[PDB]
C-alpha cells in the first residue's frame, strides 16, 4: 500500500495511445510499472504499434465504435473537443472539482490554461500536456568573429547591419574568401522573423504563420503592411548574401555544416542544443564561440523575442464515455500533477535515472554524461511522453549548460519574450470554414513570402494583388469564425 494509492484494489484500465506516429503505452516501461506501483492502476495498451500514422489509428478507433477507457495523444486537443461535444469523452469539469485537488489547485493559478481548453460549450473534455518553460529561441552570435573584425555586439537593427556586412566582407575565417553566410538557421521560417526588426510580427505563438490578437482583434500577421514593410528590408539582406542563399532547402543540419564549416556567424535557435556547438566545435573550429545576445533594438525602438514556448500543448489524456470508472480514472490523472507523479513523468524510476536529494529529482551523472540526448532516455522510460502531466523544466536546467541557461535568465530578465496566443477552440460551424479555407490561404501566403525573399517577385509590385487573393481565398471568413470564437473563449 502506498499514500499515493487510488484504489484498495488494483484497477487495470484499456488505453488507446499512439503518438509521434510510431509510440504506443508500453506497460513494460520502467515507469509504467512505478506509475501502477504507486496509484494502484494499471494502463492496458489496445493501440497498434505497427500503425504508422498516429491521427489516422484515432479515427479508425472512433468509427470502430468499441471505446477503450482512456484515450490519450499528441495534436488530439481539437479531437478531445468534438468528439467530447458529442458525448464521445466524458466532460471533467465536475470530476475535477471534486476529486482532483491537484489538477484543481493547479487551473486556479494558471487560468489562461484552463480557458485555452475549454470546449465552446464550457466544459473540460481532456486533461492537457502542460510544458514549463518560457525561453524558446533567441539570437545567437559569432563572439570570435566580433572579435577578430573589433566590432562590438550589435544593440539595435542598424548595428546589427552592419555587423552582418562585416561578416560576409572583411572575411572573419580569414580564408581570403568571400565566402561568409552572416544568417544561417535549420528552420527555414526563421527567415521571416527577421522582420521583427522593422517593428512587424511573423507569427503569435511558436508555430509559425500563427494568429495574433491585437487589442482583442483576432489578426494574421503576414497580410498586414507592416509586414510588407519588413519583408522589402529581408529581401534587399537576401539580395546582399546576409542571408543563406539555401535558407529555404538547406535546414535540418544547416548549424552542423554552417558553424562546422565554419561559414555562419548569426542565428535564432534554441538555447540548449545552440549552444552546445561551442564545445562540439572547440576541436574542428578553434576558437569558435557562439553568444547569445539580447534581441537588437527594432526600427520602432523596442526589443522584441517574438517566440516563447506554449503554455499549453494539443496533447493528453481523455476519459470516455464507455469509463465505468471516471473517479478512479480522474483520481489516477490527478497523480500527474501531484509532487511524486510529476517526478516519474518529467525524470523516470528513482535508482535508475534519478534520486531524490534535498527534496529534489537530481539525475544520475551516468544519464547526464551519456551522448544519448535525456529526453530520448526517457522517452525509452515512459517519460515525457504526450500524456496529461505538468511538465517541471528543472528536468531541462538539469542538462543545459551553465552559458544556456545565464542566455536564457538574460532573456526572462530582459522581458524581451512576448505571450503566444494560445488558440482557439472552434464550434463545427467554424471549425468547417477554417479547415475549408485555412491551408489554401497560408499555403499561398508561404509561396509569396518565399518568392518575396528571393527576389522572384518585388513584394511592392505584388502586394495589392496578394492582398486581394487574401480576401478571394476565403482569408475574411477563416478570420471572421476566429474572431467569433475568440469572442466567446476569452471575453466571454
Ligand atoms: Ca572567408
Amino acid at each position: 500500500k502506498e499514500a499515493t494509492w487510488v484504489t484498495d484494489k488494483p484497477l487495470t484500465l484499456k488505453i488507446h495511445m499512439h503518438f509521434r506516429d510510431k509510440w504506443v503505452w508500453d506497460e513494460n516501461w520502467p515507469v509504467a510499472k512505478e506509475s501502477f506501483r504507486l496509484t494502484n492502476v494499471k494502463l492496458q495498451s489496445v493501440a497498434n504499434k505497427a500503425a504508422t500514422n498516429s491521427q489516422e489509428q484515432f479515427n479508425l478507433m472512433m468509427a470502430s465504435g468499441d471505446l477503450p477507457d482512456v484515450v490519450g495523444g499528441d495534436n488530439l486537443k481539437d479531437k478531445f473537443i468534438q468528439y467530447g461535444q458529442e458525448g464521445a469523452f466524458v466532460p471533467l469539469n465536475k470530476l475535477i472539482d471534486q476529486y482532483a485537488p491537484h489538477i484543481k489547485a493547479f487551473f486556479k493559478s494558471h487560468p489562461e490554461v484552463e480557458r485555452a481548453i475549454k470546449a465552446p460549450d464550457g466544459n473540460i473534455y481532456f486533461i492537457p500536456y502542460v510544458p514549463d518553460g518560457v525561453v524558446a529561441r533567441g539570437y545567437f552570435i559569432r563572439e570570435d568573429w566580433l572579435k577578430k573584425l573589433n566590432l562590438k555586439p550589435p544593440q539595435n537593427i542598424d548595428e546589427l547591419y552592419t555587423v552582418l556586412k562585416a561578416f560576409k566582407e572583411k572575411d572573419p575565417n580569414g580564408n581570403g574568401k568571400a565566402d561568409e553566410v552572416p544568417f544561417i538557421d535549420r528552420h527555414p521560417d526563421e527567415v521571416f522573423r527577421l522582420v521583427n526588426f522593422w517593428g512587424a510580427r511573423s507569427s503569435g505563438s511558436d508555430n509559425y504563420m500563427d494568429f495574433y490578437i491585437d487589442n482583442g482583434r483576432v489578426k494574421h500577421p503576414w497580410a498586414e503592411t507592416a509586414f510588407r514593410d519588413g519583408m522589402k528590408h529581408v529581401a534587399q539582406w537576401y539580395k546582399e548574401g546576409l542571408i543563406d542563399k539555401e535558407i529555404f532547402t538547406r535546414k535540418a543540419k544547416a548549424r552542423e555544416q554552417m558553424f562546422g564549416g565554419n561559414l555562419g556567424g548569426f542565428t535564432h535557435d534554441w538555447f540548449a542544443s545552440t549552444m552546445t556547438f561551442n564545445e562540439g566545435l572547440a576541436k574542428t573550429v578553434p576558437g569558435f564561440k557562439l553568444i547569445p545576445i539580447a534581441p537588437p533594438t527594432n526600427s520602432k525602438g523596442q526589443r522584441w523575442e517574438e517566440d516563447s514556448r506554449q503554455k499549453v500543448r494539443p496533447d493528453g489524456w481523455a476519459i470516455t464515455v464507455k469509463n465505468k470508472n471516471p473517479v478512479e480514472t480522474i483520481k489516477f490523472f490527478d497523480f500527474y500533477f501531484s509532487r511524486p507523479g510529476r517526478d516519474i513523468s518529467n525524470f523516470g524510476v528513482p535508482g535508475v535515472t534519478y534520486d531524490i536529494k534535498n527534496g529534489k529529482a537530481v539525475f544520475k551523472d551516468s544519464v547526464l554524461k551519456s551522448p544519448q540526448p535525456v529526453n530520448n532516455q526517457l522517452y525509452d522510460m515512459g517519460a515525457q511522453i504526450p500524456i496529461g502531466f505538468w511538465q517541471d523544466y528543472d528536468y531541462e536546467r538539469q542538462w543545459t549548460t551553465p552559458e544556456a541557461q545565464a542566455g536564457i535568465d538574460m532573456y526572462v530578465k530582459g522581458k524581451y519574450v512576448m505571450p503566444g496566443f494560445e488558440g482557439v477552440n472552434m464550434t463545427r460551424e467554424e471549425r468547417a470554414i477554417y479547415d475549408k479555407y485555412w491551408a489554401d490561404v497560408r499555403t499561398y501566403m508561404y509561396e509569396m513570402g518565399q518568392a518575396w525573399v528571393m527576389g522572384t517577385k518585388d513584394v511592392d509590385k505584388t502586394w495589392d494583388e496578394y492582398q486581394r487573393q487574401l480576401k478571394l481565398r476565403g482569408l475574411y471568413q477563416v478570420l471572421q469564425m476566429m474572431q467569433q470564437a475568440y469572442d466567446r473563449q476569452y471575453k466571454n
